[PDB]
């Protein structure tokens, strides 16, 4: 996989962000994770965590997996990096997202994320508390 440049347009919620990618505005949905909706428990914390991560970043990168790059809603499916740190993994490590939506073909970082989820659950963090 390769990292490609993008710039933040707007934080949306815990697992979606609006970025400018190849010069077009696009809503990116984070691969392999599920954050609670803003209206559910830890939803506001997940949105806040992602917002901080992307808004503080000096460099945001998008990394597509091997499979489909857009979902049925037209959202980009990607791993997103903020100054080299993966947002998807960070949310999971903090117990603010579950590993989820693991489809054959877009799952290169599954093991990495499940490893994070295990540590988060061990520490009884947030969703696991
Ligand atoms: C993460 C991801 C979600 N999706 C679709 C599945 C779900 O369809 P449904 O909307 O019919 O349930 C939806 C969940 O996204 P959200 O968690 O943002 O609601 O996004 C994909 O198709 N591929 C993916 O990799
Ligand atoms: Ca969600």
């Amino acid at each position: 996989l390769h990292k490609e440049p993008a710039t933040l347009i707007k934080a949306i919620d815990g697992d979606t962000v609006k970025l400018m990618y190849k010069g077009q505005p696009m809503t990116k949905r984070l691969l392999l994770v599920d954050t609670p909706e803003f209206n559910e428990k830890y939803g506001p914390e997940a949105s806040a965590f992602t917002k901080k991560m992307v808004e503080n970043a000096k460099k945001i990168e998008v990394e597509f997996d091997k499979g489909q790059r857009t979902d049925k809603y037209g959202r980009g499916l990607a791993y997103i990096y903020a100054d080299g740190k993966m947002v998807n993994e960070a949310l999971v490590r903090q117990g603010l997202a579950k590993v989820a939506y693991v489809y054959k073909g877009n799952n290169t970082h599954e093991q990495l994320l499940r490893k994070a989820e295990a540590q988060a659950k061990k520490e009884k963090l947030n969703i696991w508390s």
